């Protein structure tokens, strides 16, 4: 899976 | 329902 | 939403 | 709240 | 399943 | 437990 | 953690 | 992830 | 319900 | 328990 | 909180 | 997704 970091803005992404 | 956008501060609200 | 207070009897209600 | 009956098609709605 | 009604005392039971 | 297959109609049941 | 027994009144507390 | 649309028949699939 | 104890092997069962 | 306030930065902590 | 590691035997504990 | 079989040791993995 991808995890999207949300703070709103998207501040990151992980990769699954 | 109302959704309150929380960022902490409240940065929005939706209206249900 | 309405919240119904349950104790059984209903002992209250909130109002959403 | 509204409940939407989903079967896809929407086959109903309840009203809260 | 059995459902036990809890109020604490047990005030009921359902029968599954 | 019994599982009731819901599609609305009931289209099946499993038996627990 | 503390568990508070709620019946409404608070009827107990456990201590975690 | 793949999402399989279930209606029973499988009526779709999404791709993650 | 039956609870099956899983450790993999099945190491027990409870019976509901 | 301690609650850590996350905003990312840690912006607080509660104490349980 | 304490976390108890369960494997059945208890094989550990963390401490909160 | 990958599923990791945990028993502690990792005793397997599935792949999604
Ligand atoms: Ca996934
Ligand atoms: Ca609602
Ligand atoms: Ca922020
Ligand atoms: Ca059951
Ligand atoms: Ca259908
Ligand atoms: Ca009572
Ligand atoms: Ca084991
Ligand atoms: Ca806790």
């Amino acid at each position: 899976d991808q995890w999207l970091q949300v703070d709103a803005e998207v501040t990151g992404i992980i990769t699954a």
